């Protein structure tokens, strides 16, 4: 029955831990962006939020503020129409991306005509590991994310100098894109309650629009940062930042889009959520890229733009030794090192970044790929329309 | 691209709060049930665990044991191949049903040729509320304008709306126990259950060190109108007692989906299709009357009336939820929950959705009838509907 297309995509700016956005309840953050993508969309023709049929939102730590189907709770918090169905999903770091895969699915099945995929992570309000806790006081364990980043690094001959060159360029490329206002179209600025040094609301609610994570960065400077692991090569200036943010993409059946005055903007050429190798934990992008290129019938050379998530520099460097891409087409507006990584959101964020960059530069094809806790990886290939 | 169809479906028996399955890590319970639905398909064909491309699982209380994407942890726990992708989902009480819906889309999209929708809840091990903290209304924001009651309160509001007495729900709760013992004593669940190896526990809840095969639903109990009438309402002034509402349970279910082309290519009979699917919103004041809307939505998507449907599975969260739904849609009640519902069989929340689809399928097949409706109320004022057809 259906053919899914993106008709609109938007994101909050990404705030730092305890930064510009720590004053929003996670449900508000998400809800705000849910309404923002519907509002952006509603301009060309009369689309209203009750035209939406289902919402599917990635979120990793589904505890407290982020428990109880946040995709549903945000929708309602934001005062949007209660008839609209909502599901929240978890496949760690890829949840945000997976949400788009799933919404596409539903349209393809002719189950819905209009859906919103989104993702959220208010890592200031609800932090990593808040969803377990008691846990104690053949058959072996996944490394933790910092151990994996070093394992991946040893596997590929990736050196401290290598990853510092990377983190520096991530910072540079983001600063340039900010300077040029390349983010301006994708960003819905957000009203946030301002907290103080004591963590209490002043009265003010600033209008946040800039990604908080940018920072003057130097080869010399990076240079003296401490590894996070004893004996490791990853520092803080070469691994993504903990952040707050939310993102949202609005999908339609192309014919319904076309019939009610909305312009289709992109389709999915191919999509995947694949397993990775437990030992390396986060090398998943090798696997997901391989699978979507394979399905698409394409080679890395056919892809104009790649968003691969800078969880850690080694991950990306490791994925580049395997698929041998042109580094000038990978993370062109910088990435998570510079801009931040609010885990549940990132996957919808990346799709959002890439679509706008294909639109800005008038190019055709983008690859989106992320590694993910529990040794998963998500990949997508989108084609501009 | 794809035309998605169920080739196999299986479920654990359902175990009581602290009961026959409480000895198992939530992950082990799903893990076993995931492994089992694959196993069943391999008996007819070459198909094995690594042919599955993705698993999607439902689970509501996504804390501790049930956290960090239990769908994946479970798969890995059962020793199944690591190359398979996995995601866990939450649309509350419908999660297990939506998981099915979602696998079907990924097939329809041509994303995958083979997938598993499953569901788990080990309420023995992880209980309602364990995913929020102490002050249970710091999960909203201090701008919550909507009147959304707790589930018990909701069942009583629906009850008042429809004029449902303490007699009616006690009449209802008895008939579920009666149908569930009749289905069981007839071995109606035999094809659908795959028996689960479980540790035995002592009068405390300590493992004796003996394994056992569990094969029956623990919740069947002797019930009489008298006995039902002596039970104390969950809420003061309420009509619902422990006898006319579902039981906190452990269980899991899983359904194996394939493209139709790939199915016949690999030797397997398609068993059923989705005719229509929905997840929709409910009136928040009533909270749990959603089945009324989802039944309406899927009935329309399909082009049918209630009267076209051979059997219904509507979840018995509360007697009044079902009676409210019947009083609005006017079904033939002998065709509703024909083998008993969650009052008698139990309600392992995240699993029930796949459980209802597995049960529903199996009754069509056992009766050579055509159409089934599965509908469920869910927390957050939601409701999943599915119309499946034997194919
Ligand atoms: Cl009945
Ligand atoms: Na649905």
């Amino acid at each position: 029955m259906g053919y899914p297309v993106i008709v609109e995509a938007t994101r909050s700016p990404i705030g730092k831990r305890n930064g510009w956005l720590s004053g929003l309840h996670a449900t508000e953050l998400l809800g705000a962006v849910q309404k923002a993508v519907v509002d952006k969309a509603g301009i060309q023709s009369g689309l209203h939020a009750g035209d939406v049929e289902q919402v599917i939102g990635g979120c990793v730590t589904q505890f407290g503020e982020q428990s109880n189907n946040i995709s549903r709770v945000a929708w309602l918090t934001a005062g949007l129409p209660e008839h609209v169905g909502a599901t929240t999903v978890d496949c760690q770091c890829g949840s945000g991306q997976q949400a788009n895969h799933l919404i596409a699915g539903l349209i393809a099945a002719g189950a819905i005509d209009v859906g919103i995929a989104c993702g959220i992570e208010a890592m200031s309000r609800v932090g990593l590991g808040a969803n377990a806790g008691p846990d104690r006081s053949w058959d072996i364990d996944l490394p933790n994310q910092f151990e994996a980043a070093e394992r991946i690094a040893k596997r590929r001959g990736i050196t401290r100098e290598d990853v510092d060159v990377f983190g520096l360029e991530s910072q540079r490329r983001a600063q340039r894109a900010w300077a040029e206002g390349r983010f301006d179209r994708e960003i819905s600025p957000i009203q946030a309650p301002v907290l103080d040094e004591q963590n209490q609301p002043t009265g003010e609610r600033r209008l946040v629009f800039r990604d908080q994570g940018l920072r003057e960065t130097t080869m010399a400077g990076l240079g003296e940062l401490k590894p996070v692991l004893e004996g490791g090569i990853h520092t803080a200036g070469t691994s993504s930042q903990i952040s707050d943010g939310a993102a949202a993409v609005l999908w339609m059946d192309e014919a319904v889009a076309r019939a009610h005055g909305l312009t289709p903007r992109a389709r999915i050429v191919a999509q995947a959520l694949v397993g990775a190798e437990p030992y390396y934990h986060l090398d998943g992008p090798v696997q997901s890229t391989a699978k979507v290129l394979e399905k698409a019938g394409m080679k890395i050379g056919d892809i104009d733009i790649v968003e691969i998530n800078e969880a850690f520099a080694s991950v990306v460097l490791s994925w580049a030794r395997v698929h041998e891409p042109d580094m000038d087409r990978v993370n062109v507006n910088g990435g998570a090192i510079a801009l931040g990584h609010p885990v549940g959101c990132t996957g919808s964020r990346l799709i959002t970044t890439a679509l706008h960059e294909l639109e800005r530069t008038d190019q055709s094809l983008a690859l989106i790929t992320m590694c993910a806790g529990g040794a998963l990886s998500t990949g997508t290939i989108i084609e501009r329309i």
